[PDB]
């Protein structure tokens, strides 16, 4: 029911910010330089993962163990450096026109995201004036293990004292979708990355769009 909805709640990366190109880059070159074989596409595969749950699950893949806490906050310090080298990341075109929206209908803006990068998180309130709050957000620093564990959701809905059947969840990333969809809550696929939308509806998306601007045209005809 879009009668029962309270609040909607907004990924991060490839979502409000256009950056997965960035982490896929900054992901491939890191481990390259640790001696780690992760491709630009294969670093998607990732999409929605904290940095410490990318790592070790690079690290199990490839050389069969797990990193250790070093490794993970060494390599995690510099895939952060290699990220921030590049000119920062810019809106994903529809998504300030989309809070618009969702504001002027009453709702309550969140952002659930895996990211530690506090580049973005510090920009979040440049980009999207008034939309956000801190006490109204789930980043890594709240998590023990992040998507594709419903955790970061279930978390969301209790900071906003919200039921599940009061949110909805926009996800770019298939281990987002199936954390949203896990934690029991409405999941709207948006697909802004390179891969096939089958995937987003396969981890449990209840509506897929193409972008964001699809997703904040279609806003009000959909429920």
């Amino acid at each position: 029911m879009r009668k029962k909805l309270k609040a909607v709640l907004f990924d991060m990366d490839g979502v409000l910010f256009n950056s997965m190109p960035y982490h896929s880059e900054a992901w491939h070159q890191v481990m390259k330089t640790h001696g780690l074989d992760l491709s630009r596409e294969e670093a998607y595969m990732h999409a929605g993962r904290t940095g410490a749950s990318t790592i070790n699950i690079v690290f199990q893949r490839e050389l069969g163990k797990e990193a250790t806490q070093e490794e993970i906050e060494s390599i995690y310090h510099e895939k952060s450096i290699l990220f921030n080298s590049y000119p920062e990341a810019e809106r994903m075109p529809g998504a300030w026109e989309l809070l618009q929206k969702v504001k002027s209908e009453g709702l309550t803006p969140m952002v659930v995201t895996g990211s530690g990068q506090l580049s973005l998180l510090e920009r979040l309130e440049h980009n999207f004036p008034g939309m956000f709050h801190k006490e109204l957000m789930v980043t890594a620093f709240d998590v023990k293990y992040g998507k594709p564990n419903p955790e970061p959701y279930l978390m969301a809905l209790k900071k906003g004292g919200l039921k599940a059947d009061e949110a909805v969840v926009i996800e770019n990333a298939p281990l987002g979708v199936e954390a949203g969809h896990k934690a029991g809550i409405f999941t709207i696929a948006v697909n802004t990355g390179p891969l096939d939308g089958q995937v987003l509806l396969d981890a449990g998306a209840d509506l897929l769009f193409p972008s964001m601007q699809t997703l904040c045209d279609s806003w009000d005809t959909i429920m």
